[PDB]
Order: C-alpha cells, then sequence, then structure tokens
C-alpha cells in the first residue's frame, strides 16, 4: 500500500544525504590524527564505555580479526588501553583518545549547525521528530 | 543563535542513521557480485550517463589512481566499457552493470518501504520535505 514514486525519492535522498555526510566527516578528519574506522571505534567507546573486541566488532559490523588489528593500532598510538576484569579483556578509552573524538564531534556539530541555519525553529523541531522516528523504526 | 543541545541530538541521530543505512546497504550487497565502491561508481553512471575517470573520481571524492583501479576491475568483469569521443575516454555503463544496480536499488527501495510502513501518509510527506531541505542545504 506504499507509493513507489515516493519511496524511490526517499531512497535516493537518504543515499545522497549519507554520501554527503560521509564526505563532510572525511574532510573534518583530515585535521585529526585518527582514521575513519578509529573515529567509529572511539565514538562507540565514548558512548558505551569499556567494550570487549567481540562487543566492539558487533557494533561496527566487522570480523574479529579486523577489529583486533584496529584496536592494536589505537593501543599502539595511546588512544585506548586493554583492561582485564578483576573478577575477559575490555578496550578502554584513554584520555588522549577521548580528547580527540570529543573535538571531532564538536566540529561535526558546528558543521551541522551551519547546514541547519536556514531551517526555522519549527522546521528544526519537526525535522528532529522525523529523524527520531526514522532511527527508531530502523533499529527495530 | 543555534541551540547546542538540539544540534548535538541531531548530529548524533544523523550519524547513527547513516551508520545503520550503511550496514543495510552492506547486507543487501551480499547477494550481488559487486562491492560497495562498485555500487557507488555504477549508480553515478546510471544517474549521470558516461563519465570520465576524472569526473567519476570527483563525484566519489577519490584520487584518480583509486578510481582507475576500480574502473579497471569493473571493465574486466564486463560491468562498464571505456568509450572514446568520436570528436577523451569516458566510462559507460554496460547492460550487465545496469541490470545489477537497478536490482540493488529496487531491493534498497523495498527495504526502506518496510522501515517506513509505520509512518502515516502525513509523516511521509513531511519527512520527505525535511530530507529535501536538508539535502539542498548540504549541497550548497
Ligand atoms: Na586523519
Ligand atoms: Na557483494
Amino acid at each position: 500500500a506504499m507509493n513507489e514514486r515516493t519511496v524511490a525519492e526517499l531512497e535516493k535522498l537518504l543515499r545522497y544525504i549519507a554520501a554527503n555526510l560521509k564526505q563532510r566527516g572525511r574532510e573534518i578528519l583530515t585535521n585529526y590524527p585518527i582514521t575513519p574506522p578509529q573515529f567509529v571505534a572511539l565514538q562507540w567507546l565514548l558512548e558505551e564505555g569499556d567494550l570487549t573486541v567481540g562487543e566492539l566488532s558487533n557494533k561496527m559490523y566487522l570480523a574479529c580479526s579486523t577489529t583486533t588489528d584496529l584496536v592494536d593500532r589505537m593501543e599502539r598510538n595511546g588512544l585506548v588501553a586493554r583492561v582485564r576484569d578483576e573478577h575477559v579483556v575490555r578496550i578502554r578509552l584513554l584520555e588522549k583518545g577521548e580528547r580527540i573524538i570529543e573535538e571531532v564531534i564538536e566540529k561535526r556539530q558546528r558543521d551541522l549547525a551551519n547546514v541547519l541555519e536556514s531551517f526555522s525553529d519549527e522546521e528544526i523541531v519537526v525535522f528532529e521528530r522525523c529523524l527520531r522516528k526514522l532511527h527508531q523504526e530502523m533499529t527495530k
């Protein structure tokens, strides 16, 4: 009962929006000593706390081998440490890693504030409402 | 004059929406003999027509060397051909390439129609309006 002309428009929009956001993200990260998958990894640790490599890889949709090499690079560069339970080894965001990602996120926020400056108060509030519903339906 | 709590929410939403869309895209492409950057390349050719490697690489935000290796793989697998002017060499979508991407896009559309089935007629129309404004402000 869904309208295919509209769904086709929406699919294209979402795709070109995500492609543009990806590139803005890239451009922003040129001024930071991390790579895009390190950004993703670090942001997961910031948002979730200590994660095992298994937990991290499930969040990033990577194989364990891939996630371990990534964690290894970040640990080598002092962005994260490996920490075993006192009671299992988890990855913990170090201060150096946290400082960088907080800075990247703030720059991402400023960048978006510039894109959004032509939305009115009402369009921003509706827009957020739409995204919140989209995100919720997409994550089950 | 922008509200930082809201902009922070919106930045996070857009990021987690794009991360979820990327993975849906990945899952869909597991049933197709192309890779994610071949999807992007092919979709640009479908949407724009014949492109030089320079034009294609500017669209994908890649270096020329990277784009040439990609075009080389796709040409080898019969997805695209190189075609010089009669009057400069352009990449042209072959029928084999077009058939595949049209199929991936249709599956992307069906997937989205499922995510959107709980939006009402009115929320879909507003939602599209928001995305259209977002996309337009993001592309200047
Ligand atoms: Na960088
Ligand atoms: Na594939």
